[PDB]
């Protein structure tokens, strides 16, 4: 028996749906501690403590760019914080620090009797996501904090592609037609650098740099993969092993790679 398993046995249809099995509520963080602002999404009815995921936007961008992940993930049994950075022009290292400050504050709110997430969080089970420089920051977070259970950045950018130190299970979303952080010089080299981990590469056909953002036309596939990855690795939930590891057989997938996935 897996003490972290939540929710019904998954299906393709249940993971491609706009909403998971749990009812979601949200709040604005009242006093953001070490980052600009944040929104916490949480399930009201998960039936046990859940892991936490912190999601960071790209350069110039705000929560709106990554907000669709909050309800999508929380509805499957996660506490999700979407942040604004101290500056829209923060670089990846700063974004990583702020992402981890957001996870810290979620852990603090677990212990805060006034918070809607009082006693809802397993602080030992955490995940990192983000777009562009926030995706680079997620990879920095993973490199610096190997106790993180999963990473799933989208269209990442970092001034270095070498993440050979990362031992955290890492899914990279990439966008075929990205001209900001081209796949061939950013996402794919970042993927190829990682030698120690479970990892996956999923490139979306015809995608611009914003192909995994709020308002994308591939929420069925991208949401299925992001939830499956986080369930598999944050919850050690092998019910999700096939959904996490499979080549999905979608018209939307223009490049796929996976390694050390079980
Ligand atoms: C973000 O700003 C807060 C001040 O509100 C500060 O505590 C934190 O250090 C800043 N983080 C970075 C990485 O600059
Ligand atoms: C969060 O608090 C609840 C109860 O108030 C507790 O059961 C749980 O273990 C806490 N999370 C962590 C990681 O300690
Ligand atoms: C990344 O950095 C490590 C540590 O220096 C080095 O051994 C390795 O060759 C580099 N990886 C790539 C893919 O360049
Ligand atoms: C992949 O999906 C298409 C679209 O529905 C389907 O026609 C095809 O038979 C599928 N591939 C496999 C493995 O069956």
């Amino acid at each position: 028996f897996n003490p972290y398993a939540r929710g019904p046995n998954p299906t393709a249809a249940s993971l491609e749906a706009s909403a998971g099995p749990f009812t979601v509520r949200s709040f604005t963080v009242s006093r953001p501690s070490g980052y600009g602002a944040g929104t916490v999404y949480y399930p009201t009815n998960a039936g046990g403590t859940v892991g936490a995921i912190a999601i960071v936007p790209g350069y110039t961008a705000r929560q709106s760019s990554i907000k669709w992940w909050g309800p999508r993930l929380a509805s499957h049994g996660f506490v999700v914080i979407t942040i604004d950075t101290n500056s829209t022009l923060d670089q990846p290292e700063s974004r990583s620090s702020q992402q981890m400050a957001a996870l810290r504050q979620v852990a603090s709110l677990n212990g805060t009797s006034s918070s809607p997430i009082y006693g809802k969080v397993d602080t030992a089970r955490m995940g990192v996501m983000g777009w562009s420089m926030g995706g680079g920051g997620s990879l920095i977070s993973a490199a610096n904090n190997p106790s993180l259970k999963a990473a799933a950045p989208q269209a990442p950018w970092h001034s270095s592609t070498n993440f050979s130190s990362v031992t955290v299970p890492t899914l990279i979303f990439a966008c075929e037609n990205d001209s900001i952080a081209p796949v061939a010089s950013s996402a794919l080299p970042i993927y190829d650098s990682m030698s120690q981990n479970a990892k996956q590469f999923l490139e979306i056909c015809g995608g611009s740099h914003s192909c995994a953002n709020s308002g994308n036309s591939n929420q069925a596939l991208i949401g299925k993969k992001g939830v499956a990855w986080m369930k598999r690795f944050m919850d050690n939930d092998t019910r999700y092993s096939t959904f996490a590891c499979e080549n999905p057989n979608s018209t939307a997938v223009c490049d796929f790679r996976t390694a050390n996935c079980s």
